[PDB]
């Protein structure tokens, strides 16, 4: 009754949030003591673990005063805005506090560094009101075109190329592949238009570096994988679009224990070596749970890789089958969207999950077998995830029903 | 070279920033090992003291997931919203990492409640492009019109009171004085336009609540005083101008460090020890400082109380020599700004910063004794630090004349 926002969150079959009362590496404890496996891990942010050493012992001793101090600039700061250069390129750096911020804040910086009036944006930005609107295709009243990944919309935004500033997308790699991205490329390069990599969840996330070498982003926003949870997001690129933020400045900016925790888990983010052990180890969940389902007749694929997959349900019902038969055994998934296993998620987690995937698949054998994936499937669970259209072959018409059928 | 944003803090007289290495309680340490008294103090947002034991401990279990994760709700958040609503008030509440994010928030909130365009303000808001204005007294692109501070512009628009959607004010308390707060108050009543508080600055730093009993807001945002300097801002009030909150989610949100922070600051602030600490100990400074000066023919007199004051200085060229002669006595002051002691601000603090104070005296002495503090001097040094126009008897003409010389 007191809260008035509504936070995203687990939530139990009757909607209340489900509390958790502790946590550390892969597991979570509830109040009565049940352990359960994060698949969520703070919607993909903690990307080392809940609880990490190395990031725990730097977060006490920032917060005793012995890393820095709120007041001033840090010694370690430096090192934080060199390392996010030296791996993500540009040539200026910027820090926000949340990805939300952080967006806003470049995509305005970018309008009125181009004195252009629309942008044009597929995927999901954060809460923040300028991204509303009614319907797609058509500029909000903050001049923001919704696209929704559809390259036949943007290559007709694209041809009155003069009014237009930038072009902002999430880039997903569970639907979009290599085809998308050249095409992408390909006409906002034409158009002489800059495009924004809003990689708030992707932007280290498959390796030490930006999502996928086809995009050429003149600015890139990196949040999720930078700092194990702590609310820290980076932004760079071209100098002469970010002019803007040098009016920038919050009171917490110096703040030492999400500079710690920022420091730590970058330091170990650049090297690969964690976005490597999730992968191996995701990519072993994904086959066991892939063949357990095919093997028993459950209705259910997967998409993506070990750093970040989704479950693709035949329909809603198997859907919240799955969701309670998952919630069951403990597991606990980021439900209709993506999971992203942390570097916690070690050989023994997975032997850990894997048996209780086998008694997820045990429960619901025998009850769906009738059911098939159809493009409807694969499209609604798309849009769930990566907020807009799967890259899957289709007519101009279909894109249209395909809309009717999903928006909001 | 690396930072496109240009963050508040300490800097030297080229320009570039101090670094501190580390710091406890009041002292900073910089790089050559000399020690400072911090009277900025992360902008205010320290009020317990650098490293406090408490609340580092706090940090570090929740660093160790020992009371909730970043994943999912847990008892934490509801004994901190609890807190919140308790010692500020309201039907609803809501958090923040930032001043600048609550403020926009609430503030398109309440306009999309009130269903009308046009937002009255006084005071800074925060760094986001909403608030810029080309002049005052006129609205900006966004609807926002800056009155300074001037009740005889805020009588005009509120005489038209149907397009007024919200009246929001950071409240001062070293240049206005109860007559403000009282007119204030009298003239949006009897205009009924809800008031929000920007209390990021004030709210609890005075007393354990709001900073005065003389406004009625219908909305509240504090920040600063929370959680001793990690990035926590609260807003609460009335619901139904407060609806729309339930758009907004963000990934940090249980982020379990912040909360620790909040709660164990936010519990020490409701008792109103630490500020009644902090005002006895800033009040002998202050008593001792302003005596310093005058005693020596040194034209600079002290605004506020112990827990929040500046300096007003005779002219720039003054306040230029008092901040270099500040800066190698090793007094760390928040320039041209307010002073903010935290409760690490002790009684042996006070002594060895008053020995400071009196060489900087002597270095000033006999350089600037022909000048006087003027009424242009304090207008000029009241528009640093609280944004607008001091409450000084004036005319309407006056006021564009005093306006016209300031703005920037
Ligand atoms: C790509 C991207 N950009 C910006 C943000 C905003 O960052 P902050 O949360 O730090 O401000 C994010 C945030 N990612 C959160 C999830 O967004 C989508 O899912 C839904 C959210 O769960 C919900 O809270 C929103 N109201 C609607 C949104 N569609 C993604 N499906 C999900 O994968 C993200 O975890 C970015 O991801
Ligand atoms: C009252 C108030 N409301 C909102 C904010 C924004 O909070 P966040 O910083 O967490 O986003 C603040 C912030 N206060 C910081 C200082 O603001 C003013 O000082 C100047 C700033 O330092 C500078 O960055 C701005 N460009 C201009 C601004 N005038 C206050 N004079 C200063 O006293 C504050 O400490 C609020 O205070």
């Amino acid at each position: 009754k007191l809260l008035a926002q509504e936070p995203t969150c687990p939530r139990d079959a009757d909607g209340r949030p489900r509390v958790f009362v502790e946590g550390s590496g892969a597991y979570l404890t509830d109040p009565d003591g049940r352990r359960w496996i994060d698949f969520d891990n703070a919607r993909g942010s903690v990307v080392l673990g809940h609880g990490d050493e190395e990031v725990a012992e730097a977060i006490a001793r920032a917060a005793r005063g012995r890393s820095g101090v709120g007041t001033a600039w840090s010694p370690v700061l430096d090192s934080l805005l060199g390392q996010l250069q030296e791996v993500c390129g540009g040539d200026v750096v910027g820090l926000y506090r949340t990805g939300t911020a952080a967006l806003r804040s470049v995509t305005c910086a970018v309008r009125d560094a181009r004195d252009r009036s629309i942008v044009l944006s597929s995927g999901y930005h954060g809460y923040d009101p300028m991204w509303h609107c009614d319907e797609p295709f058509t500029p909000n009243q903050h001049g923001i075109v919704e696209f929704l990944f559809d390259l036949d919309v943007l290559a007709e935004w694209l041809s009155r190329p003069e009014q237009v500033a930038a072009v902002v997308i999430s880039p997903d790699h569970m639907h979009l592949g290599e085809r998308w991205y050249t095409e992408f490329t390909r006409l906002t390069k034409e158009a002489d238009v800059p495009v924004i990599a809003d990689e708030v969840k992707v932007g280290l996330r498959y390796r030490a570096g930006l999502s996928t070498p086809l995009l050429d982003p003149a600015v890139w926003i990196v949040a999720k994988c930078l700092a194990n949870g702590s609310p820290v997001a980076a932004v760079g690129g071209d100098a002469h679009l970010l002019a803007a933020l040098e009016d920038v400045s919050f009171t917490s900016y110096f703040e030492p224990t999400a500079m710690a925790a920022a420091t730590t888990t970058l330091r170990r983010m650049a090297t690969g070596e964690p976005q490597q052990a999730i992968r191996a180890a995701g990519d072993r969940f994904i086959a066991h749970t892939r063949a357990a389902f095919a093997n028993a007749g459950v209705p259910i694929d997967l998409a993506g890789n070990g750093n970040l997959f989704q479950f693709v349900c035949a329909d809603d019902e198997v859907a919240d089958a799955f969701h309670a038969a998952a919630a069951a055994e403990g597991l606990l998934f980021f439900e209709g969207d993506n999971q992203t296993p942390s570097a916690a998620f070690t050989d023994e987690v997975v032997e850990d999950a894997c048996g209780r995937i086998d008694r997820v698949s045990a429960a619901l054998t025998g009850r769906f077998t009738d059911r098939e994936l159809t493009e409807e499937s694969w499209y609604a669970s798309a849009w769930g995830a990566m907020d807009g259209l799967a890259d899957r072959p289709r007519t101009r018409e279909e894109t249209t029903a395909i809309v009717e059928r999903l928006w909001e």
